[PDB]
């Protein structure tokens, strides 16, 4: 067989420029090729054969013989026009994650075969950010029809290996391997099995339905929740690090958690092992940073000094403190992590009120109404695979002053280390600044790092799936039998 039927959630958009939910990135990865790709320890050549430069400026050499799905040659101009359209059309938050600002210089030299990218100020994450599926190259036909990219294939737009050949919106997305495609990334990791000629990305309603359909043979692979694990043989389960969870506090003047003592006290009631048990049934991994061991700089010194449990001192501090606790229902089954934290704070004598809401409602409150709550567990899907997005929640100007600092925290130390990281002249200078920034934020009780949730694929015999290097949006399906 040359077909894999994969369970996934309904895409919100098939346009890389409008990709917000995981399925949007999953589909973008099939249709459009990024300049570089994640592997263990860093990125590998994708549509770029090589690159020179640093945080201040990158120059990519485009690999020869790459073509759009209509046979159009992928030139530096094609690549530069796609990245310019990305900077222009994508959400401001993802454009800032990619270029450190909204107005990068992006210049093609067709003769030299090069694309030169100069961030407004140095931006060390640019190279890693250009592996994210939403930065995949859209060919001229797609750039001419931005609206049509949202709902299907625009003939000739694809730079990637697959074309969406058939679509039943919200039900099934049928991808067919291009006969003319031969621009595969130069992966360091060797993958067994054959590249599927057809991927049937198949919408599932709920995790329960995903597990049932893999077991009945209606799907070859799909995501399952930890509570369905026991229905499968170990051979059928493939676990990879996915979202990472950490606390965020409202530290604005006049709010309860403006006071460092109240923040330390929350750290004193939040038992990280119990939290992991309630949230993941121990399928997750505790973390002391904003990612897993596979996240860039996550193993670099120093290691944060986490506040030990002290339920006693918490009880003294928190008796009668009013806490607007905000929860996302993705933090454990039915938001079980949020109700664990509510109870832990209630036990210490806080006057706590929990709003446990869906991810959409949660994001509107955290990014749109930052003063409307006091404490949340942030369920981060960090596609970039660096510590930068975690550090950003607590550094620079407040969201209130058009910044990305959602906590309104003021840490002179972490602010300085954030400025050091983005200009870092070497990756190892970058990891030193990022690890010290996390260490300060933990020490000043601006956050508590909690865990990395596992993405558990259940799979039928003769199929495999790999996620390399901590990637979230580069699921490598292979047929072995």
């Amino acid at each position: 067989t040359s077909t894999v039927r994969v369970g996934f959630d309904t895409p919100q958009s098939l346009s890389p420029f409008n990709a917000l939910a995981l399925p949007d990135y999953q589909t973008a990865r099939l249709s459009y090729d990024t300049l570089v790709r994640r592997d263990a320890g860093g990125v590998v050549p994708g549509l770029a054969a090589s690159w020179t430069g640093d945080a201040a400026q990158l120059t990519f050499t485009i690999r020869d013989g790459a073509t759009c799905s209509d046979g159009t040659e992928i030139t530096p101009t094609v690549v530069a026009d796609s990245l310019s359209a990305f900077a222009k059309n994508a959400g401001p938050s993802t454009v800032v994650d990619t270029f450190g600002g909204l107005n990068p210089a992006i210049t093609a030299d067709d003769a030299a075969g090069t694309v030169m990218i100069t961030p407004e100020a140095p931006w060390a994450d640019l190279l890693a950010a250009l592996s994210v599926a939403s930065t995949g190259i859209v060919c001229p036909a797609g750039l001419a029809n931005l609206d049509g990219l949202n709902t299907g294939s625009v003939e000739g737009a694809e730079s990637g290996p697959y074309v969406l050949s058939e679509v039943e919106p919200g039900v099934r997305y049928t991808y067919e391997l291009r006969d003319d495609y031969d621009s595969w990334p130069e992966w360091e990791t060797t993958l067994e099995g054959e590249i599927p000629k057809t991927i049937e990305y198949t919408v599932v309603k709920d995790p329960s339905a995903s597990a049932n359909q893999i077991l009945s043979g209606q799907l070859d692979l799909g995501r399952i929740m930890p509570d369905s694990r026991s229905r499968f043989s170990d051979s059928q389960l493939v676990s990879n690090p996915f979202g990472n969870f950490y606390l965020v506090f409202n530290e604005r003047e006049g709010a309860v958690f403006a006071d460092e003592k109240n923040r330390e006290a929350v750290a004193q009631v939040l038992d990280r092992d119990a939290f992991d048990q309630t949230t993941t049934d121990g399928t997750g991994e505790l973390t002391d940073t904003f990612g897993s061991k596979a996240t860039q700089c996550a193993t670099a010194a120093p290691r944060p000094a986490l506040t030990a449990l002290d339920e006693s001192a918490a009880a003294e501090t928190l008796a009668g403190v009013k806490i607007r606790l905000l929860g996302a229902q993705v933090v454990g089954a039915a938001g079980a992590g949020n109700t664990y934290l509510e109870a832990a704070l209630r036990e210490a004598g806080a006057d706590v009120t929990l709003e446990n809401v869906d991810i959409g409602t949660w994001a509107g409150r955290v990014f749109g109404q930052p003063e409307s709550y006091d404490l949340t567990v942030f369920p981060d899907l960090n596609f970039t695979g660096t510590l930068t997005s975690g550090i950003s929640r607590f550094t620079g100007p407040d969201l209130l002053q058009n910044g990305g600092n959602i906590s309104g925290a003021v840490s002179e130390t972490a602010n300085a280390l954030a400025q050091q990281a983005r200009t870092a002249t070497t990756p190892e200078q970058k990891c030193a600044a990022d690890a010290e920034a996390v260490a300060a934020l933990v020490a000043e009780h601006h956050t508590v790092p909690l865990l990395v949730e596992s993405f558990i694929y259940a799979k039928r015999d003769g199929f495999s799936v790999t996620m390399l290097g901590g990637s979230l949006d580069d699921h490598l399906f292979r047929i072995t039998k």
